[PDB]
């Protein structure tokens, strides 16, 4: 008590090769809908996605 | 060290057989698309093709 960290700069990765992105980000989009669908025993929120 | 020499003569020749350029361009890009469907992890910013 009390403990610190001296800090750093944030870590900064960027984006490149985005279209694999984007049939990773629709399957992701069609995994999470039926993982939404499935998974009953989350009981989750089912007006935002 | 360091280098300088001094050329012989021109030698230049072309292929005959045009159909064989055309069919040959479309199966060549058929092999590279192949290989462009293999580089999904392969960190490729997508607009080659």
């Amino acid at each position: 008590p009390y403990l610190r960290a001296r800090g750093e700069v944030f870590s900064e990765i960027f984006p490149i090769d985005e279209a694999v992105v984007r049939v990773l980000v629709e399957e992701l989009k069609e995994a999470f809908e039926k993982y939404v669908a499935n998974h009953k025993s989350l009981r989750l929120d089912r007006y935002q996605l």
